[PDB]
RNA sequence: AGACUAA
């Protein structure tokens, strides 16, 4: 039994059995991260189990550290700055960090227990990690716990909450506004506003600030300084990207959710390429997670979820299913085995098994292009599998005529590290490296040989 | 677009 939001004294022993994968499918705010997780960790320490804890984002990592403070845990995330003895048997890191470690040099510990929080995260690295984890379990080398309110196949955007939620459909602005949206600033509580991009977030926050609103912006770029401010200071709005979609305890009263964002899609008509499609409706799982930021406090009964449009369950044309396979085909168990995707996530795309496996040197290039090059999984794979070395940038210029990149409707030209002026015309097109002006600037640095 | 930045 438990009280006062404190971890339970009692933990089922069966969750620690090798060959067992436990899905903890409990509604938002039930206590997965800050109550159940510490119980598991405490018991895993008593059992002397080599343990891995996985957060999707630094937001969830920060929530975990609050719940786990004082326990001998080695934090491998910049979100947390803690003293480590180097003798810890519990590691904590983000999903993508684990997959990166799996892909690289560099022996990963043989964990006996793996706890993944937000085990539905559709990031290609997270899907890949779930493949590796479920394979370790199946092989008898690990027990694993997958925690999420929205496990694969979830279709309900309005799940259970600790307190009643008032679900409201209204038009929501995507850009600044003058009139017509008084309900936004008339509201007297705290609002978490999900925006599809940092650029849109800047515009909306700037607009809210001219109404005399205290606004905190949250994203990968601002997390380090801004997240503690959501915890320690008084604010009216949090304008946030998907960084905050999961796990956050904002102690807020309202979520504004336009339920729409851009997604990478692989096109297979004509030469294969990646576009940024949409903005398109989010999945029911994403909508339920965003909504799940409120109705979290039983003593607070008038919380609101303001949304626009229906969700779209079908995400099968999304690049993340293929990119997860590209990653997982290149991960090995120490026994030598090919990891398979987590059951519920198999046959999301009709790609043949092991078809993305790279040979030795090409595998090393593949990792470099992602980590050093800041290139998407798909693009890194295309370049690596063509036998191109990390430093050879000729492919950025030898694409067909139609692959010419434009900026402000002019042909982008590169001045190379050796002095030549060349037109940016890559052999493979991935809109993620040219759509956003900042991304294009970076890809221009890459094409120059300055990355 | 968004997230991740570890041996
Ligand atoms: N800093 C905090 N102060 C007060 N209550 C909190 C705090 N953080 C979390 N809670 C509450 O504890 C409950 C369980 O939280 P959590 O473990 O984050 O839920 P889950 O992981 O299932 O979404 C929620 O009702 C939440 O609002
Ligand atoms: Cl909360
Ligand atoms: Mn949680």
């Amino acid at each position: 039994g438990s009280a006062m939001g404190e971890p339970d004294y009692e933990v089922d022993e069966d969750i620690f059995r090798k060959k067992r994968l436990t899905i903890m499918d409990l509604h938002p705010g039930a206590g997965k991260t800050k109550r159940i997780l510490p119980s598991i960790v405490r018991e895993a320490l008593k059992r002397r189990l080599r343990t891995l804890i996985l957060a999707p984002t630094r937001v969830v990592a920060a929530e975990m550290e609050e719940a786990l403070r004082g326990l001998p845990i080695r934090y491998q995330t910049p979100a947390v700055k803690s003293d480590h003895t180097g003798r810890e048997i519990v590691d904590l890191m983000c999903h993508a960090t684990f997959t990166t470690r799996l892909l690289s040099s560099t022996r990963v510990p043989n964990y006996n227990l793996i706890v993944m929080d937000e085990a539905h995260f559709t990031d290609p690295c997270s899907v890949a990690a779930r493949g590796y984890i479920s394979t370790r379990v199946e092989m008898g080398e690990a027990a694993a716990i997958f925690m999420t309110a929205t496990p694969p196949g979830s279709i309900d955007p309005f799940p259970q909450s600790n307190s009643p939620i008032e679900d409201i459909e209204r038009e929501i602005p995507e850009r600044s506004w003058n009139t017509g949206f008084d309900w936004i600033t008339d509201y007297q509580g705290k609002t978490v506003w999900f925006v599809p991009s940092i650029k849109a977030g800047n515009d909306i926050a700037n607009c809210l600030r001219k109404s005399g609103k205290r606004v905190i912006q949250l994203s990968r770029k601002t997390f380090d300084t801004e997240y503690p401010k959501t915890k320690l200071t008084d604010w009216d709005f949090v304008v946030t990207t998907d960084i905050s979609e999961m796990g956050a305890n904002f102690r807020a009263g309202r979520v504004i959710d336009p339920r729409r964002c851009l997604k990478p899609v692989i096109l297979t008509d004509g030469p294969e390429r990646v576009i940024l499609a949409g903005p398109i409706p989010v999945t029911p799982a994403s909508a339920a997670q965003r909504r799940g930021r409120i109705g979290r406090n039983p003593a607070q009964e008038d919380d609101q979820y303001v949304f626009s449009g229906d969700p779209l369950k079908n995400d099968e044309d999304h690049a993340h299913w293929t990119e997860a396979k590209m990653l997982l085909d290149n991960i090995y168990t120490p026994e030598g085995i090919i990891p398979t995707l987590f059951g519920p996530e198999r046959e999301k795309t009709q790609a043949i098994d092991g078809e993305f496996r790279l040979r030795g040197e090409q595998r090393k290039t593949f990792v470099e292009l992602m980590r050093r090059g800041d290139l998407p999984v798909w693009l890194s794979y295309k370049v690596a599998s063509a036998g191109i070395s990390y430093k050879d940038r000729e492919w950025c210029f030898t694409g067909e005529r139609n692959n010419q990149i434009l900026e402000e409707n002019m042909e982008v030209e590169i001045w190379t590290r050796e002095g030549e002026k060349k037109k940016l015309r890559p052999k493979w097109l991935d809109a993620r490296v040219y759509a956003d002006p900042m991304a294009l600037k970076d890809f221009k640095e890459f094409a120059s040989g300055r990355k």
